[PDB]
């Protein structure tokens, strides 16, 4: 019944800055609009190295993504992806970050281009991952295919790409939609 739900962003180095903000933007939009539920919340940066924004904790504690996002700097490395799941869930799904061990646990993993790195994510199996692709980089249907291996499966559920930055103010308005009193 709980949902513990991490966004997963990436900080490379291709992201224009209003592309970055895009990404900020609408994590607080999909917080704001799931204020006072089951759902507890933290925001992984990611590029070459893996930076945990706010925690579980946090969001508790303060439930304002305005303020617990204002101090994100934009790394403008690499795409890390294998080792930034990894982090995730080894270094964030944790008592001492505010996650409730029994909770669903929810990964959105938002890029702008193809893993630098490589190995596997064996370690994330027991999470629920979406990938949000966005942007010319994934133009090609080989491009979007190597985002398959990081969401959960069938990718037709899983894994989304968008054309541009702006499509994320779209898939915010689709998302609102599948929102229900169950
Ligand atoms: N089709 C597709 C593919 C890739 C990305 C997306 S976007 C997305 C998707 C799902 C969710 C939330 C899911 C959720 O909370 N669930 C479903 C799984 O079981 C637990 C409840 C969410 C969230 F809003 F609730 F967090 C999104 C979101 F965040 F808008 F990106 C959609």
């Amino acid at each position: 019944g709980n949902v513990d739900l991490v966004f997963l962003f990436d900080g490379s180095m291709s992201l224009q800055p209003d592309e970055f903000q895009k990404i900020l933007d609408f994590m607080k939009d999909v917080m704001k609009k799931l204020s006072n539920t089951s759902y507890q919340f933290a925001a992984v940066q990611f590029s070459t190295s893996y930076k945990t924004e706010f925690d579980f904790s946090d969001y508790v504690k303060w439930k304002d993504p305005d303020a617990l996002l204002k101090h994100v700097k934009h790394m403008l490395l690499l795409t890390n992806t294998f080792g930034a799941i990894n982090y995730v869930a080894t270094e964030v799904f944790r008592e001492e970050l505010g996650a409730r061990p029994d909770a669903t646990k929810v990964l959105i993993i938002i890029t702008d281009g193809e893993a630098t790195d490589s190995g596997n994510i064996d370690a994330a199996k027991d999470i629920i991952r979406y990938i949000i692709g966005i942007g010319k980089h994934f133009q090609t249907k080989e491009s979007q295919e190597t985002l398959h291996k990081f969401a959960s499966k069938p990718a037709s559920e899983f894994v989304k790409i968008l054309d541009t930055f702006e499509k994320l103010k779209d898939l915010f308005t689709e998302l609102q939609k599948k929102i229900y009193v169950i």
